[PDB]
């Protein structure tokens, strides 16, 4: 019968072209008056009606099937009432979960989740499968699709899977959870058909009641057993672990810290309940240097290491690295900060400065200010360009330190974006002798 794609954005022409090459009869319509697909899609698709404006019920209730984009709310007035009349309420995942014949990899949770899946995504790379990543914020899943696929990975949010009525991913995860009961029900239906689970050790409610019938693999932060992935530690190092077998000292890694050490754990386990090869996904998990800027690590000089967090524009996501980074080091941290503070209060700052930093490098508009917040028993230098503040950082550190940009400042008073900052950041690194 008939269809309507509700929803005009990345995804919703990804159903504008699937509906189109399947040959099904279908509209569109969208609560914008001149969106910007509305010249591709006159030019391109003619033949589709495109219904700008407020949303009808009435326009709504001649299709048997509606595909709701993720932004809008399920609880619009004409979608309830369009329910209501026996209209099916479904999206983009829906239909891709359908059409899907290859395994699919399955990951939802907090912003942590984008590591998770950038993982994956490079293990399954490395062992030489076709391999499509996509899903919430990324490439639409439905233009994933091709008969010559292996292996898909889908990082789904809530909204995408609260129109998804049974998925049947080969694993499927829920990475975290720890009120907002809705949000985790939702994120709960990526197991609905699911054929494995990966499961956290350090929070109870990521397990599901199909975990005691489908095989479960578990992460976490403690010693391993039975099916689970883990640390084991022996002599005075820590080694990333499956079951009773050492698979790599985490020092052999790049990434750092307590939360990067699960997310790598997690993604062995959702590339091990696939068959992916440990000899593969562990020369991937070697070679990860972190997301663009954030904890990203840029190089080793002299026993001293290197990490780019300029997405780090504000005094939270600072301190989130200065006590993840300075827990896991051996030596402390000489830290670069400053730019536009946006006025934000610094006092947050100074105890964990004073717990893990041996030196501070300000520059940037707010160089002063952040530099009275942190009082005057730290050592502090204040320096005008960047690459003074990579040079002066490097005379201060000493073997087994850590030099971290993470500014808690926009970058804008001296840089383009925070991603010409940390990528001149890495460029003064990588030019030191």
């Amino acid at each position: 019968h008939f269809r309507i794609v509700v929803g005009l954005g990345k995804s919703g022409m990804s159903l504008v072209r699937y509906l189109a090459r399947r040959g099904l009869p279908f509209a569109v319509v969208d609560t914008r008056e001149n969106p910007p697909e509305l010249a591709t899609l006159r030019a391109q698709y003619p033949q589709v009606e495109v219904r700008c404006g407020e949303l009808d019920a009435e326009f709504l209730c001649s299709a048997r099937e509606l595909y709701v984009s993720p932004g809008l709310s399920l609880r619009t007035p004409a979608l309830v009432q369009a329910a209501a009349k026996g209209v099916r309420i479904s999206g983009d995942i829906d239909l891709f979960a359908r059409e899907a014949k290859a395994p699919i990899v399955a990951i939802t949770g907090s912003n942590a989740k984008s590591t998770v899946t950038t993982l994956v995504g490079e293990m399954a790379v490395a062992a030489d499968k076709r391999v499509a990543v996509g899903g919430n914020l990324g490439t639409p899943a439905l233009d994933l699709l091709a008969d010559d696929i292996e292996l898909y990975v889908l990082e789904l949010s809530s909204f995408q899977l609260e129109t998804c009525d049974r998925l049947n991913a080969e694993v499927a995860t829920v990475l975290n959870v720890s009120g907002m009961a809705d949000y985790h029900l939702a994120k709960h239906r990526i197991f609905r058909g699911a054929r494995q689970v990966v499961v956290n050790r350090a929070d109870a409610l990521t397990r599901p009641l199909i975990a005691d019938t489908v095989p479960c693999w578990s992460f976490g932060l403690n010693k391993p057993d039975f099916k689970a992935f883990g640390l084991i530690e022996e002599d005075g190092q820590k080694w990333l672990a499956f079951q009773f077998d050492k698979l790599l000292p985490v020092g052999e890694l790049k990434i750092r810290g307590a939360h990067n050490y699960s997310n790598a754990l997690a993604a062995l386990a959702l590339g091990h309940a696939v068959g992916l090869p440990f000899d593969a996904m562990l020369g991937a998990l070697k070679a990860f240097s972190g997301l663009a800027h954030r904890c990203q690590w840029v190089r080793e000089r002299q026993g001293v290491s290197y990490y780019d967090d300029s997405k780090a524009t504000n005094v939270g996501a600072a301190l989130a690295a200065i006590e993840g980074l300075g827990a896991d080091i051996d030596g402390k941290l000489v830290l670069l900060a400053g730019g536009d503070g946006k006025g934000a209060d610094f006092h947050d700052l100074r105890e964990p400065v004073a717990r893990f930093c041996r030196a501070v490098v300000l520059l940037g508009r707010d160089a002063g200010l952040i530099a009275q917040a942190l009082g005057n028993a730290v050592p502090l230098v204040r320096v005008a360009t960047l690459d003074e503040a990579v040079r002066q950082a490097a005379e201060l550190a000493r073997e087994g330190d850590a030099v971290l940009l993470s500014p808690a400042c926009a970058s804008l008073d001296m840089f383009k974006n925070f991603e010409e900052r940390g990528r001149l950041f890495a460029k003064a690194v990588e030019e030191l002798a």
